[PDB]
């Protein structure tokens, strides 16, 4: 459960890891090999010049003869820098590389393995958990994990074995002056280890709370049109809001443990080498040692500061890579009682098609407390047509369900031709079956591809007849691009009918022995309906086939009808059969350009954090500067330390020199917290700002944008998820850091320029070198970072689609289809990762190469600067041991470049977003709000197209007219334009031509809010949110809190308060994703409830009665009759029933006016609406 990640590795992953590991430790011991010709060798030899000094002794010839001495031995230094430098260039391509690619084909391994389990898990897992969390887990914690396995460990790997390596060197060039330092070693592993713990702890919950922030995103998103019908964009945004706060408070606590680790370890190892410091000198002025701290022993155990503040971030990455594993590698480790993957079962080669429930027993995972099936019996003989009747949530759905195994009966058997269905294969028994859901779901692709989900192998010519026999093909032949035009997300894009009959040929292409008809004709008109009826009725023999309908027209010609009461069959027989009994069925039958100053403007929205950078800033300055000032300070220690008079007074300068590292110490904690926490909480708060400005600026947009191709569900999460990570990975203490390498490399120029200011030509040659490589980097990879971006978000479209319509997807049997899209998705990010592997490593490879080679001109620089007596001696070392750290300064730079880039293409699209206005602008307070509203609404003459199709004329010209007290029933066929005035009336879209007015004043020069909020509105698939019934219901006014008395009043209104009442937790029920976890017709009152819970002055009523039974829909009809007068309504309707007692009524066909009057005018002329109520 440590190594849980890397799980996936194999033997190509392992030998990366291998090399990568062997050329880390050798590109580590290399800058101790630095330290080691500079330190023990020139530096001794200088000393040894100095003293063995004779003043003006044969000065002549012995300048001479000591300065060709020195610079044949530093010429010689040169030469092993360059070999250094060359080795240093392979060895370093080689450990990021190696770790880079071995990262790259995990995450990848990781990615697919994660969606499969996801795919893989069951129905009842799917309702008991959350599947936004899902959603932002895949994308957020894989590159998490990702961020976490790779070159940070390789680079952790250089950093401890330059600790080490510079460790070894102290042990061989004197004894027991580095066993004090190695006995505090393990003391900074337990604190490393202790920290990481903490913060792996913590990342957990970050990205808890990541997750339950994406996941509101996701549902908000998803039911867009539902929110901004009802005004919810306020509210959406603060649920939202309060998981940010969360996650910013998790990630101040991650700041502070990171921060105060990095400090604690260097006050650590500043005061261990203190006590070093202490006693090796006492021993030392007790002559135990001769030269312990002259630049050669004190200056490889100096390199230790840096190792250790090297490392630690790669520990702190590997700690959030080990947080963010764990959710990822629990949904990939559990396992499924119903697998829909494994080949053990049963695969019979002719089925007769029997069905037999034997005192089936149900209750759902989600309520088990409740009992849905209580001994339901029923057999289904081959080649029959059985018809499920009775009342909403009966369990007519629940018994479909069960046939299609999604969940497994507590208890009794559903068996196939005798043969129990837990022995089949659950593959197979689920491809021998076709099903059309309740309410259909289609998916973001065109109509062909869609069809094709039903069979993959199907041809053109059986779409063909599918759609002739689904009596969609007149209306797929009337559309530009026919069957390759593309459908939104859900179908959104086709109106209701339309949407259901692609499902029914889709249900056709299967070949299905066993077809089960879920109201697969609610959304149909009559005569559509008839065809569709027939067409069926054709092909009956072939297959057995199970219809609940609550059209009761198409359970008449059925051959054995079923009723539903209290969750068993009460009567079952014929229709005559059950006339004989004149029971449930007669009372039932009784009427770009990514600019370069995006990431700084993403910057000034931290304006009101100008305190946290500007004492950040002087901490990065302080502790930068004092990495090469350690030079300066240590060669003033050394004069008071070579000849201090009395070696028994030195002990004055000896306990001087531990206080020095001790204060030092405690100000290197002091500023390094500092510096670490403040740039983290700035960061932190501008994460959160930034996915606040981004949702809402999402929340913002018009329903055109939301139409879009590229603006699905799984896109816009995906893009607030990625951008501000992306964002977030250039900020922080990475950009802590960068100040402070800036700082450290302007220190060691300014201490070059007081020294020598020869050399000082050398650090301005070494920087361009190193810029220059740098930005031709950062160039790639931002080029190829603005298409892993967009590709991205087509992988989080597919992952999101997959997952949300995960019941299709498993009732279609289309797992694998979903896994190879997915698949196919990520390859081009990870090839992008392979070649971002090789130019990342060939880069730092460079970089670290032109490094030594610097060392090795600075040193043949001095040597002839010597020469020719321009510099002494003493201080060409000093601006050389300056120099090594600025150069390190200037490499460590360098490797921001990779964050830099992608930083900056998500801060340029992140600006883009949130300076984006729309057109209809629902946050606009400007417009008329009028202070009496009369309920008069007409069109004028309007004509629309919409922004998807524009080449399509919906209404060529619309002119119906409503006041108060009045009832507008719209009826026609389907894709008339029914459902598309209710949306022109919300301000969805403009039209392109014409005038909607409300009494008498333009809706266009109205405010928008205040619009919506005089409309009541129930969209024709009602949509409900993932949270309690009362709160679904008090969703429908929230400008104020509703009260419980008037929930309960609209759920009366609706008739469903009773069943809310009999029900475990009452109006607290959690309604499931959608409202999948009710019957269709308990979401559609709840919907109802909702609309009415507002008493609003336009009731706008789109096929509002389809899922409900008689008995409810009269219940629901008599409550509006009782609110009748005194309210404006429109209501579109396809029973007679709801369309007698309307006012006036108008037939609109081809988005137009075709027949207009009352029921009696109407009835008494001959034409369509006589034709429409033909049976
Ligand atoms: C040997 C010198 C010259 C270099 C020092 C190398 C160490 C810095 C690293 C590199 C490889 C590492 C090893 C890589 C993998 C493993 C196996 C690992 O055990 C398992 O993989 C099996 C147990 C499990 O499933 O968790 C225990 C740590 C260990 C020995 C690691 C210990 C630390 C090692 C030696
Ligand atoms: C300081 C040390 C690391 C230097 C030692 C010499 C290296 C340059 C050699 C020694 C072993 C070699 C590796 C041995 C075997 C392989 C497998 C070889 O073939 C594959 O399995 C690749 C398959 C694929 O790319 O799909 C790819 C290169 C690689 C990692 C080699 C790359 C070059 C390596 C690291
Ligand atoms: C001084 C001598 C010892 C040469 C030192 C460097 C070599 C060891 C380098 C140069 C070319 C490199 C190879 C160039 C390309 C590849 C392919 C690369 O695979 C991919 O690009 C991944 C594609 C995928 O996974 O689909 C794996 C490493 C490998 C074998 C590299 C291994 C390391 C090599 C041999
Ligand atoms: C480059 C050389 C000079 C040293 C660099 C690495 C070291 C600082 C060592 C000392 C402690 C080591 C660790 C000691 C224990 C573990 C836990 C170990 O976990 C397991 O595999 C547990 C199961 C098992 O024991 O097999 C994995 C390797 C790791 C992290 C080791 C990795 C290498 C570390 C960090
Ligand atoms: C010589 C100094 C300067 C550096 C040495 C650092 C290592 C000794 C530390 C750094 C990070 C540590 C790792 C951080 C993460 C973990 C998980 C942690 O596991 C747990 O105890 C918690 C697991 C659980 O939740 O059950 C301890 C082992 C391990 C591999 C640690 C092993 C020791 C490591 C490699
Ligand atoms: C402080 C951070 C930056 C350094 C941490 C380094 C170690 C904790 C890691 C780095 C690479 C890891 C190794 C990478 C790959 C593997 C194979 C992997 O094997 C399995 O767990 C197989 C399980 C299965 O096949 O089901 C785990 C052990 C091991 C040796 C890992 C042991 C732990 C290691 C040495
Ligand atoms: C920033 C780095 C990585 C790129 C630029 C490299 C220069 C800083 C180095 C590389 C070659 C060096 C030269 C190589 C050899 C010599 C000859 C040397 O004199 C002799 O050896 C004999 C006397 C003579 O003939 O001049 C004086 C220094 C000089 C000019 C060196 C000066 C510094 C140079 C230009
Ligand atoms: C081509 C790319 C990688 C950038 C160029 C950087 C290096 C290749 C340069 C910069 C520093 C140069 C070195 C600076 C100084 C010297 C000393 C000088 O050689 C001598 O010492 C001659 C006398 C003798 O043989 O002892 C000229 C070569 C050398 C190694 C230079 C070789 C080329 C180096 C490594
Ligand atoms: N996923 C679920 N989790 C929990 N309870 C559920 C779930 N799905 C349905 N229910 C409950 O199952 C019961 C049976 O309703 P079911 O979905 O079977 O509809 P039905 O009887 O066919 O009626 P309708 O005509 O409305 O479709 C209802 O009480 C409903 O709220
Ligand atoms: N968002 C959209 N983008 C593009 N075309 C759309 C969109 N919504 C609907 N359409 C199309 O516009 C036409 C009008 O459909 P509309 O939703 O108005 O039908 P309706 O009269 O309410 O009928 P139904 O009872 O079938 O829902 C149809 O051809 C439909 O496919
Ligand atoms: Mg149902
Ligand atoms: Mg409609």
């Amino acid at each position: 459960s440590v190594l849980t990640m890397f799980r996936y590795a194999g033997w190509l992953d392992r030998l990366y890891m291998l090399v990568g590991t062997l050329a880390a430790i050798i590109h580590g011991v290399a800058l101790p090999l630095m330290m080691l010709i500079f330190g023990d060798m020139t530096d001794s030899f200088a000393s040894v010049g100095q003293v063995s000094k004779q003043s003006t002794q044969m000065s002549e010839a012995d300048k001479r003869a000591m300065f060709a001495k020195l610079e044949e031995e530093m010429t010689t230094y040169a030469y092993y820098y360059t070999g250094i430098g060359a080795g240093v260039l392979i060895v370093a391509y080689i450990q990021v590389s190696f770790w880079a690619l071995a990262a790259g084909r995990q995450i990848h391994k990781i990615r697919q393995k994660f969606f499969h389990a996801i795919m893989n898990q069951e129905i009842g897992w799917f309702d008991v958990h959350d599947v936004g969390e899902l959603n932002t887990r895949l994308t957020d914690d894989v590159s998490k994990i990702n961020e976490g396995i790779g070159d940070k460990i390789g680079m952790f790997f250089q950093a401890m074995a330059t600790f080490f390596g510079g460790f070894i060197i102290g042990f061989t060039r004197g004894w027991k002056l580095t066993l004090v330092i190695l006995a505090i070693s393990p003391v900074l592993g337990l604190s490393a280890g202790i920290w990481a713990k903490i913060l792996s702890s913590f990342t957990d919950k970050e990205l808890h709370a990541y997750a339950k922030a994406g996941a509101v995103a996701e549902e908000v998103l998803a039911a867009i049109r539902t929110v901004i019908a009802f005004g919810g964009q306020k509210k959406e945004l603060e649920r939202y809001n309060n998981n940010l706060e969360e996650a910013k408070r998790l990630g101040i606590k991650k700041a502070i443990t990171a921060n105060i680790s990095m400090g604690a370890a260097f006050l650590l190892i500043y005061a261990s080498y203190a006590l070093a410091f202490w006693y090796g000198t006492s021993l030392v002025i007790s002559k135990e040692y001769s030269i312990g701290q002259v630049l050669t022993v004190f200056f490889s155990v100096c390199i230790g500061a840096f190792s250790v503040g090297q490392a630690s971030p790669n520990i702190e990455a590997f700690a959030n890579a080990r947080g963010a594993a764990y959710e990822v590698f629990k949904i990939i480790d559990n396992k499924p009682s119903i697998d829909s993957f494994s080949k053990s079962g049963h695969k019979p080669d002719n089925i007769q098609g029997n069905l037999e429930f034997k005192n089936i027993h149900f209750s759902y995972p989600s309520r088990k407390e409740v009992q849905i099936l209580k001994g339901l019996n029923l057999k289904v003989k081959s080649g029959q047509t059985v018809a499920l009747v009775g009342n909403s949530g009966g369990g007519k759905s629940t018994t479909v369900q069960l046939m299609q195994r999604l969940y497994d009966p507590l208890d009794g058997m559903v068996s196939i031709d005798g043969q129990d269905i837990r022995t089949i294969n659950v593959r197979y028994l689920r491809e021998i079956i076709g099903v059309v859901s309740q309410e259909p779901v289609l998916f973001a692709t065109t109509i062909a591809e869609n069809i094709r989900y039903g069979r993959e192998d199907v041809t053109m010519d059986e779409i063909e007849k599918a759609v002739k026999e689904a009596n969609a093909y007149d209306f797929i032949m009337k559309l530009p691009h026919q069957f390759d035009t593309l459908v939104g997300e859900r179908g959104a894009q086709l109106s209701g009918g339309q949407k259901q009959r692609i499902a029914i040929a889709r249900a056709l292409v299967r070949n299905p022995k066993i077809l089960l008809l879920d109201e697969a004709t609610s959304a149909l008109d009559t005569e559509s309906e008839a065809v569709v009826q027939a067409a069926l009725d054709k092909a009956r023999e072939g297959r057995t086939t199970i219809v609940i309908a609550h059209r009761l027209s198409t359970v008449r010609n059925a051959d054995v009808i079923a009723g539903f009461d209290g969750g068993v069959i009460v009567e079952q027989g014929n229709h005559d059969e059950l006339m004989r009994e004149k029971g449930i069925y007669f009372k039932l039958v009784m009427t770009e350009d990514v600019p370069p100053a995006s990431f700084w403007r993403i910057l000034k929205l931290n304006s009101t954090e100008w305190p946290y950078f500007v004492v950040g800033i002087f901490a990065a300055i302080i502790n930068g500067g004092l990495q090469p000032a350690f030079s300066v300070i240590f060669s003033k220690v050394v004069g008071v330390f070579t000849n201090g008079g009395p070696p028994e007074t030195q002990r004055q300068n000896s306990n001087l020199f531990s206080l020095l590292f001790l204060i030092l110490g405690i100000i290197s904690f002091i500023t390094f917290f500092l510096q670490g926490f403040t740039f983290g909480k700035a960061g932190e708060i501008l994460t959160k700002r930034l996915r606040y400005m981004v949702f809402k600026s999402m929340l913002r947009q018009d329903v055109s944008w939301f139409d879009d191709p590229k603006n699905t569900t799984g896109a816009l999460t995906t893009r607030l998820a990625n951008d501000a990570a992306q964002v977030k990975g250039a900020t922080g203490s990475r950009l802590a850091v960068i100040f402070q390498n800036i700082a450290n490399l302007g220190t060691g120029i300014i201490i070059s320029l007081i020294y020598g200011w020869q050399l000082t030509l050398l650090l301005l040659a070494i920087v361009p070198i190193i810029a220059i490589a740098g930005v031709v980097e950062m160039k790639m990879l931002s080029g190829q970072a603005l298409k892993d971006k967009k590709e991205l978000e087509g992988s989080g479209k597919i992952a999101t689609e997959a997952i949300e319509n995960f019941r299709t997807v498993v009732s279609l049997t289309r797992e694998q289809k979903f896994e190879t899209m997915y698949a196919q998705s990520l390859q081009i990010p990870y090839r992008n990762a392979m070649k971002k592997a090789h130019v990342f490593g060939i880069t730092f490879s460079f970089t670290q190469a032109m490094m030594y080679f610097s060392y090795a001109a600075a040193f043949r620089f001095g040597a002839y600067l010597v020469t020719q007596q321009l510099m002494t001696f003493e201080n060409v070392l000093l601006v050389f041991s300056a120099i090594v750290f600025g150069a390190m300064a200037v490499g460590q730079v360098s490797s921001f470049a990779p964050d830099y880039a992608k930083a900056t293409v998500s801060a340029s699209h992140i600006i883009r977003i949130i300076e984006k206005t729309p057109e209809i602008d629902s946050y606009s307070t400007q417009g008329l709000k009028p202070n009496m509203l009369e309920g008069n609404v007409q069109f004028s003459g309007v004509v629309f197209n919409y922004p998807t199709r524009p080449s399509i004329p919906v209404l060529q010209g619309l002119s119906l007219e409503v006041k108060k007290g009045q009832t507008l029933a719209l009826v026609g066929s389907s894709g008339g334009g029914k459902s598309t005035v209710v949306q022109l009336l919300e301000r969805f879209y403009d039209p392109m031509a014409g005038s909607v007015f409300l009494d008498g004043k333009e809706i266009k020069q109205l405010n928008v809010q205040w619009l919506r909020a005089q409309l009541g509105i129930v969209s024709q698939e009602p949509i409900l949110f993932d949270r309690s019934i009362a709160e679904n219901i008090a969703y429908g006014d929230n400008s104020r809190v509703v009260s419980y008395e008037e929930i309960v009043r609209a759920a009366k209104e609706a008739n469903i308060h009773q069943f809310i009442d009999s029900l475990p937790d009452k109006y607290n029920t959690r309604v499931g994703d959608k409202g999948t976890q009710l019957s269709g017709g308990q979401k559609q009152r709840i919907a109802i409830a909702r609309a009415l819970v507002r008493q609003p002055h336009i009731l706008l009523l789109d096929e509002a009665t389809s899922a409900l039974d008689t008995e409810s829909e009269k219940v629901v009809q008599e409550a509006l009759d009782k609110a009748r007068e005194g309210r404006t309504v429109i209501v579109i309707a396809h029973r007679l029933s709801t369309i007698q007692n309307a006012d006036l009524i108008v037939v609109i066909q081809n988005g137009k006016v075709k027949e207009h009057g009352t029921h009696q005018q109407l009835l008494a002329q001959k034409g369509i609406y006589f034709s429409m109520v033909s049976v």
